[PDB]
């Protein structure tokens, strides 16, 4: 009983691959035909647009890289919803943003299909292995369906609520995580500057108040966590980009709703800099280096 | 074999008195009086000056509000280092400005005793208890004396390095605090105008990457979390005036050290605006009150 | 030889009254009704939509709130460009996204029409008087003909560029101004609380590098200066809801174009906390007002 | 009639050229002895010390980087007030901290004579050619006095208030300087990446409410102005340096008055990063240099 899948680059691929795993038969497209390949030699069907793989797909997967993308891809001229069949299950595990998801959930049910925001927790690694969160928003009798589906990507599915909700929380997490790891590159750099030894500063912060992810599970300063970016010149991980991109829709979020986010702002100020300067391949943690003073 | 206490605050009675629990007779000091009247009613002898304190007492613990107290303490006319006596301990758990606490250590070191900065970690009630946790800064042949008395006090006694390490860890890790609440409270009262349920909210940071303390301990949004201040309108808790000058020695330090701190920086300010607009006697979680419309 | 007038407000009002001063007859339209009364009294023509003004008037100006207060007063159902003349030149002197102008522009270009962002600088009063700054952009050739029009509400018209140059031109004069602003309070109010008399650090700050208009022009301390808002508990002026709004935009703009603007970010945040602490009907100079204790 | 200057690097060579040029002889010494070498040639007399300033000089100038160094440069074993004569008048110049010019102020005193602060206002070009504005504080009878002698090497002497206040006045000053900058540094990036051309942009910036020292007379964006460090690749001007010092003046006063200083505090962080990045022997309007990708 045949998945459509749109997009299919880091998280894509892999995303791709467990559904093909659990064992259902894929129709792919991807606007760079390269990322196909693979698939067309596992048997799988490629197809020339996103509306060819409604016109064969009763359930579809996007995961592209934001809203325009997934504007362009759902409504465009040869867009999903030009040939969408009546009663189908359309999931966008992009991040973009929510009130774009609206848009779309209002042009999806418009042409008599269900549309749910399902946007991922997790990094590349995650995606392999199939232990991603999923945060899913959009009518909650549909949710059952997306379950069964989204559960062979990942380990993790949860409602949160109407239509734009799980874009509301990824995006509200990655500012706290942003805001947390900015931070405690702060409170390492000043410590250090002080005379701490980094590995007891972590210490200290991890058994007290000022312990979070970025301090215990994700540590910036090299030489102190094994197995985290930091320890690996920050290669890989989450890339600056994303976490910039992340950053600009909850900006773009607060606006919007008018809701104050000091702290939040100035993160995403930070990572547009460090984009700006030779961070954006390198893992956002990276933003310690950024701090961290140059010799003369 | 007496033990001397400088300052009996919010800390430093519950503090004092875990020391009595283990058996210790107190000289207490306080410049405020009536924080004494209770000590006096246990059998402790109430003195008239830091001085007097150290004239009868072999080793010394201070809890005093910040720097200018602990120089006046001191260094004071008739503070300490007037009458302290050959090879004394004297520990400084006030959270103070390390470039202070090296100072006064010099002194002391100079009048031939022993100095460590020794702040604390935990609250009122961690106080009462005895699970605060000590950072611990001095001549590391010196801290297994220091922890023998600090035991009493606390559950967790770290070495952080010489002189001033103690504070440079309190300090740190108090920003980052700082900023990781009102991270926490920027979050939350994102995604609740965005129309999302707090407990939910709530849920998806702390199994997630935005997981901190503050978030999964502490959470600022009233209705969240059991048990914290903002179940009951920021009432007691850690206060936004210490938050406050707490943060204000980071922006010092950070300012000496010539290291950047830009979140820091506005968690300062922030927290110094709160100050000025009735939250200064609140909890310090309540900077989400200061958030929401 | 008719000109359409849509939005009649705080500019709008007497932008309309100068060009009946100049003699032009309009055909006035507003969603709010109460607003157009004392036009149908001077003799003008008020209809009941853009539309509607749209098949009456060759060239037609727009002075509407924000963004999508233009995309529906063009686009929407009872629009302008759904009765829309061949060669028509259309101004919207709203101040609202550049990206938006673009859109309305290729809409506009659509029908056979020209389109012009012309957003203003200057107040109510500069509005009365006709001495307002157009920021105009659109296509060169059609710069000529619009300054004929403008210059009847205004006193300078300067072409900017292409459709969007204009908004962008005033997005970034207002976030210069709103960091410069806060800015002027802050460093007022460090020196008030270091002891200096606020009108000698004002004559400081103007003949030195701290020069700013908001100094020298707007001065946010009352007492310093006379005549400006902060001499009459900020009422009236510039409003801080509007700065908000407007900031809103640079800070949406930066976002699209990858700027950073780091004053400009926490200027836009400071301003949204002001809305919801009772500022905003004030006048955006008093974030003095809000800094002081 | 002797006058002994104390410092004599980019504002302290010029200066103590202009009163030559008024005709004092003067009484050099500077740590930095290769900075003496041309004053030897002029026909002024070298020393070896503060204290051997004092010595021989009534008067005394003092034109050091900061508060360490008047502290050292006055109070040092072999300082000023190791040997200054009764009724002296010693003005610092240097921009430091305020409290330590009441430090000072009340060292001096003690020995029995006059302690002025003296920071100044404009750079390198304004000390040669003696436009420098002079912000005074101390006992405002010996004003008089001062103002003869700081005349000769500046335009505009302003008296502030007591002691310190010269600092506070200076500081809050390059606070709104800093902030300003980095305004219109955002400003013009985000125009110029919205697309208009910088000319007009600062031309916009320049006749509206936008308007400051920074964007009018030393306008950040290459080839907007010409005479600006901008037109010269960043070199001299106002060091990024001392801007991050006068910026951690600001931080540490706004800290000890409990003022907040939301964008102050972001503007020091911005500098401070800038002399982390090899920004800092450039002039600091630079400041654009690093926003622009
Ligand atoms: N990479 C991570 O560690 C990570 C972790 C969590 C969440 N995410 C989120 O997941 C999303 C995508 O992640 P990714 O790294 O796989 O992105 P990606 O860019 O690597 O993959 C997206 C793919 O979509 C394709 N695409 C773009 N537009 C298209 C269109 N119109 N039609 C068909 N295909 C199109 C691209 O060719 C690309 O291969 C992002 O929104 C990101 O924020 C990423
Ligand atoms: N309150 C907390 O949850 C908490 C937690 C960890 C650390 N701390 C730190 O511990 C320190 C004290 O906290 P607190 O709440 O008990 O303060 P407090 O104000 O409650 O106690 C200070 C006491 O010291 C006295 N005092 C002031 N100057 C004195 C002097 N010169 N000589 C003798 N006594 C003097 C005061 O009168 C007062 O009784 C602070 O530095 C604070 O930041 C507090
Ligand atoms: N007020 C100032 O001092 C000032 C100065 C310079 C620039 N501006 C800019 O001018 C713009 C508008 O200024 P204002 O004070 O006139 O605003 P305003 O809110 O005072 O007036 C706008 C009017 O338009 C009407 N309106 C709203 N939606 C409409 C629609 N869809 N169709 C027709 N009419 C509609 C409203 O009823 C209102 O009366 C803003 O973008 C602002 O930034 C204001
Ligand atoms: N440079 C400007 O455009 C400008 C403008 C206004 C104000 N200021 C202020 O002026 C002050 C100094 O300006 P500058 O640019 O001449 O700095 P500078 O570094 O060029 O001059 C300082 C001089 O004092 C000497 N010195 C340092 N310590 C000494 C000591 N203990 N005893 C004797 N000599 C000592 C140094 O060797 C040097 O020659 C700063 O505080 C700065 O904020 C500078």
């Amino acid at each position: 009983m045949p998945v459509g899948f749109i997009g299919l680059g880091n998280m894509g691929n892999p995303m791709a691959k467990n559904l093909m795993k659990h064992g259902y038969p894929l129709i792919i497209y991807d606007v760079f035909p390269d990322a196909c390949k693979e698939f067309q030699d596992a048997g799988e069907q490629v197809v020339s647009s996103p509306a060819d793989v409604a016109e064969k797909a009763d359930r579809i997967i996007t995961m592209l890289p934001t809203s325009i993308n997934a504007i362009e891809a759902y409504s465009g001229a040869n867009g999903i919803l030009k040939k969408v069949k009546k009663g189908s299950l359309l999931i966008d595990s992009s991040t973009i943003d929510p009130a774009v998801s609206k848009e779309l959930a209002k042009e999806v049910e418009k042409m008599g299909a269900v549309f749910m925001d399902a946007p991922v927790s997790g990094g590349v690694g995650a995606a392999r292995s199939g232990n991603l969160t999923f945060m899913v928003g959009g009518v909650e009798d549909e949710f059952a369906a997306a379950q069964e589906l989204l559960g062979c990507m990942g380990s993790n599915v949860v409602y949160c609520g109407a239509v734009g909700t799980g874009q509301a929380a990824k995006i509200c997490n990655n500012m706290l995580l942003a805001i947390s790891m900015i931070g405690t590159a702060e409170a390492m750099n000043l410590g250090i500057r002080l005379g701490l030894d980094p590995k007891l500063l972590a210490k200290i912060l991890n058994m007290s108040s000022g312990r979070c992810w970025s301090s215990d599970t994700y540590n910036p300063v090299p030489g102190v966590m094994d197995g985290v970016p930091s320890a690996n010149n920050y290669q890989g991980g989450f890339g600056t980009t994303l976490m910039a991109k992340d950053l600009g829709l909850a900006q773009d979020s607060a606006t919007s709703t008018k809701s104050p986010i000091l702290l939040g702002s100035l993160a995403h100020q930070i990572y547009r800099m460090m984009c700006a300067k030779g961070y954006s391949k390198k893992d956002f943690s990276s933003v310690f280096q950024f701090l961290r003073e140059e010799e003369t």
